[PDB]
């Protein structure tokens, strides 16, 4: 066992991302990377989206992004979708971070369990990212034998009419390309976790529970001396087993047990674990600047 | 990735059990090898236990073992324990052949997510056994800091008294030790997991959809050379992954893609599956002998 972190705290992580044994960081992040820019995240108890669903009186609130649920009632997420297009907001200093990683030459991969494009709007271009839970960009028909493809223009033009999206080969319902429960992730998920995974040297983890497969998975499938660390409100992805935990056995963070060697938690806010890490990096002045250039950039256009 | 089966059929997997590399199996079950015994599963579309609640009229059915749900509203687990208690049952042709394996000296051991008891009955002991969700055999007290236990008797006093059990000294609710979602499971599945997957030879995978961690983890502790037989009506454990899957990614089985090099699906009744290997080992004679006596035996008490 290769111990690449000489101490398991920020500092350290630090140290280890100035070596030049830190060649390629891969990026697993969440909601909780836009809360800050407005977008209330799943799980966070009262604000976040599946304690705010009552109207929808919902068997439970996964429900409205469930496949099986959503075929036979249409209505409740095409509702909730009108909120969910993107635009009305800016990133966030931790999209920026990333954008530092890429033009650092860093980055290897963001993968983002979001779908509010905000890394695209931050400026990481496609091959950086991995949408792991789709897009809104574009909508399929959901009958398996015709999967009419419709573009953005299309499902706005249902959405915002309030016409439920019929496809008009099959009759079948027509939804955004984000992933429900119940489907199938992007092919581009499967491909570049092979060959990533392979090959990344520190995996940063922000803004996300951890409570969702097969992201949550992606964790376990780094080597097993890359360090990991996580930027998040709360300790998520360490956890004592119990009948219905998500992760696999043995399959998490372990940040606080005796043979911990590896795992860093910082918990606070994400923009502040970012800012704190890129002042430990001689970052931060370049970060504010990026993020002060890009906003103003943004509010022009 | 080494391959032991020298073809991925029934016939090739007892070919391998009468290989000298054949010493320890493990066999992993659920509800399904007690279907045929009269005891629902709890899945299977229109008779599993799961389609049959309506009348607790729960938020959805997993609730009625879920440990928080309990706590606030006992009186529907309860009311459904009356037939769960294990008792009018014969173990089936499934549960001997496991019976032969114990005596012939090939059964590492039994993880079994059932708590109807018909292993014990069919005769495995303990220390071949684990009970993986736990049994009614003995009841505890839900509260952390005291866990009174409570025998058997005076927990069907209750039961069937139609009172909700109540600890004597801190009257919290004293609960079967049953695991519920949310609950952590006994810690002799940990302490046997541990040890029992290092050298195991062959995994034998009945009667279960594999749809609840962690014991679902358990096909993916094996070495990776260890041949995994699945006899179910169904596959199990093979997809294409999706949001919400139980797997980890990569943690299931693989039957059918044009990698598979050591798993095996024989699909069908469970008992009509340990016939047929039983036949190809030349055990079927003496398996059926075990069935017919040990069934007559039962009659007779
Ligand atoms: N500003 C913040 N800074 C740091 N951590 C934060 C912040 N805001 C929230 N958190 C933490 O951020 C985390 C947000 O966790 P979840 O809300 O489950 O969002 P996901 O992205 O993991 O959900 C994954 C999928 O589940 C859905 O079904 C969709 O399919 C999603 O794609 C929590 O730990 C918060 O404490
Ligand atoms: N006679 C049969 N022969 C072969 N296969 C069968 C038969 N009967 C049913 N099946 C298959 O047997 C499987 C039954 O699957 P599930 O009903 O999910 O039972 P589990 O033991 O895996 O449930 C695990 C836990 O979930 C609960 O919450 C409790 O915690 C349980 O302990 C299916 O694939 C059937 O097609
Ligand atoms: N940031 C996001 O992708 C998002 C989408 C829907 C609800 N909450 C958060
Ligand atoms: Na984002
Ligand atoms: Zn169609
Ligand atoms: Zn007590």
């Amino acid at each position: 066992m290769e111990r690449l972190l000489d101490e398991l705290t920020l500092e350290g992580v630090a140290r280890y991302m100035q070596s030049e044994r830190c060649r390629r960081v891969i990026c697993l992040v969440g909601a909780g990377i836009s809360t800050s820019a407005g977008i209330p995240d799943f799980r966070s108890p009262s604000t976040g989206l599946y304690d705010n669903l009552e109207k929808y009186h919902l068997p439970y609130p996964e429900a409205i992004f469930e496949i099986s649920y959503f075929k036979k009632h249409p209505e409740p997420f095409f509702a909730l979708a009108k909120e969910l297009y993107p635009g009305q907001f800016k990133p966030t200093i931790c999209h920026y971070f990333m954008r530092l990683l890429k033009d650092k030459g860093l980055l290897l991969r963001c993968y983002t369990q979001n779908i509010d494009t905000l890394e695209r709007i931050a400026g990481l271009e496609q091959e950086d990212l991995v949408e792991a839970h789709g897009t809104f960009y574009t909508s399929h028909c959901v009958s398996a034998s015709c999967r009419h493809e419709y573009p953005l223009s299309w499902m706005k033009e249902k959405i915002f009419s309030e016409v439920t999206p019929k496809c008009e080969d099959c009759q079948s319902l027509v939804k955004p390309d984000i992933v429900f429960f119940g489907e199938s992730l992007p092919a581009r998920f499967f491909s570049c976790m092979q060959s990533d995974f392979l090959k990344v040297d520190l995996l940063l983890v922000m803004g996300t529970s951890l409570q969702v497969q097969p992201f949550a998975s992606l964790i376990s499938k780094a080597p097993l001396s890359t360090p990991r660390l996580l930027i998040n409100k709360e300790k998520a992805g360490q956890s004592d087993p119990f009948l219905g935990m998500i992760m696999g056995l043995g399959g998490g963070m372990d940040f606080d047990s005796k043979k911990a060697y590896r795992d860093v938690a910082w918990l606070g806010e994400c923009d502040q674990g970012c800012l704190a890490l890129a002042e430990l990096l001689g970052w931060k002045k370049e970060l504010e600047d990026l993020v002060r250039r890009e906003h103003a950039s943004i509010d022009a256009q």
